[PDB]
């Protein structure tokens, strides 16, 4: 996977984030999300590359990255230091500024980075998410059963890490395959053993819990503090339509208030739809990406 | 534990109940909740049993009652299910009337059994619990997190039923002891060995995400469309005063739409208050029923 690119393990402050580098054009960072890691850009990544330096990078907890201990704030793994650690990574690589596609926690760290760092962030795409604050705020019986984990795992240390660690490829696929009787179908071979190796180390079973932690608590807290305020570089809401969350709220609804210049797409997947539709994934991102530059 | 109390399986139609029976007197039913058996009440019953013929007994799906594959529908595990067993035990021991207490899903179950069956049920103590109607209607980010379980113990099976297996002890500690620093301390050895041999056996950790599962659908319908209702005999709303419970509900405003002759009680402990304060919770229970019974 990942022919060409360049493999690099890049200090940046008190973490050191592990990344692939590939393509040239304007710098495109894409950002993972739970159960994955960059591994999930294996085949968007190498068709994006003819046109962008794409960087394809594992959040601080996750993959090849750091997994510092969480504070008992949990501040060390909010979506702030998340983001932190990626855009220096970009500045060291060499790009002050950069287009930014995130799913699932990737398109967390990438609204907290857009609105922390406006002037670095080019254009922002995120892929089936709605706002960390509206999942809490407007979370009801339907929401709650939907995403158990958002609550599980942010049970104090070290319980979900135990039950998570006597086994964690039944409790990840959970998380991952869904309850579809299509679940495990459609995931490639190479890119899912990539999750299942990854996630079996206990220091990323932590790393990943602290993000659900500071997801309810800090991150929940600075997100009320900018409800103020708007992202203002152009933004692409790209969703699974046949997912659960295109099914229990309405993305202009929850976006509209945060994005100044919002544009909308969607496959036909769910949640993990960049997993199936590879090369679609990077046509809609690659039209995105020329409309943003226009 | 329970000495001179008879042990009995009984048969109750398409299940068979576990159940103990001691002492003389009006009948009184003490029905256990999550993630214990009728041994929660080891110490509580010999002492009550001098003044009633007291009858432990196991919800389905827990301790040594019977646990049925959970339908696609979860109504096998309903309250209103749940209920039948018991009365119906109680009809097949020669009460066809008598005084019932129940904690956690046994209060459940409890005010379920007075709601489909008011004449059966003399006098009504809900322990520690708030109505699943509330729990699931009003539930916001705090009452999730508090109560994670509610949502994780509903995921389809065998989900839970798999992720719970690889290491029960780990799982129903946390569900028992809680966060706090004291968590452990003050569980009677020989009835938190019972508890545990429930936690290892499959077929309850089958059982009781059944129960789960229908409170948040069969369970939550059922109590909807009884809303208005009131039970009429004599209640009790017994709590833990230091419990997450009495912190995120007011007892009061919950429980009066539900009980037309309420009365209060509390001990200063926890949801599991029951195994600190054995001696206290026997006293306010005959206190309550000497009330209820004049
Ligand atoms: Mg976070
Ligand atoms: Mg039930």
């Amino acid at each position: 996977m990942f022919e060409g690119f360049e493999r690099r393990l890049v200090d940046v402050g008190d973490v050191t984030i592990n990344c692939v580098v590939g393509g040239s054009g304007p710098a495109l960072l894409l950002l993972h999300g739970f159960p994955q890691n960059l591994h999930m850009w294996a085949r968007v990544a190498p068709l994006l590359a003819n046109e962008y330096t794409v960087v394809c990078a594992d959040l601080r907890g996750y993959g090849g990255s750091s997994k510092p201990v969480g504070a008992p704030d949990h501040a060390n793994y909010s979506f702030r230091a998340m983001a932190s650690d990626q855009r220096e990574l970009m500045r060291t690589l060499g790009f002050e500024r950069f287009h930014l596609v995130g799913h699932d926690r990737g398109g967390r760290t990438g609204h907290r980075m857009a609105l922390d760092h406006p002037d670095s962030v080019l254009s922002l795409a995120v892929l089936d998410i709605i706002p960390t604050y509206v999942m809490f705020e407007e979370v009801d019986r339907f929401v709650a059963r939907a995403y158990w984990h958002w609550y599980f795992l942010q049970q104090p240390a070290p319980y979900p890490e135990k039950v998570i660690g006597a086994d964690p490829d039944t409790f990840y696929e959970g998380c991952l395959f869904g309850w579809g009787a299509t679940g495990a179908d459609g995931f490639d071979p190479e890119q899912l053993e990539e999750y299942r190796k990854q996630w079996r180390d206990p220091a990323a079973i932590h790393g990943s819990c602290c993000d659900y932690r500071a997801g309810g608590t800090i991150d929940f807290e600075l997100d009320h503090g900018d409800l103020g305020r708007q992202v203002q570089c152009p933004a692409l809401v790209f969703s699974g339509s046949a997912g659960l969350m295109h099914s229990l709220f309405e993305m202009q609804v929850v976006w509209a208030p945060r994005l100044a210049n919002m544009r909308f797409a969607s496959l036909p997947g769910g949640h993990f739809f960049v997993d199936r539709f590879p090369d679609d994934t990077a046509r809609i991102l690659r039209e995105f990406l020329s409309d943003a530059r226009s």
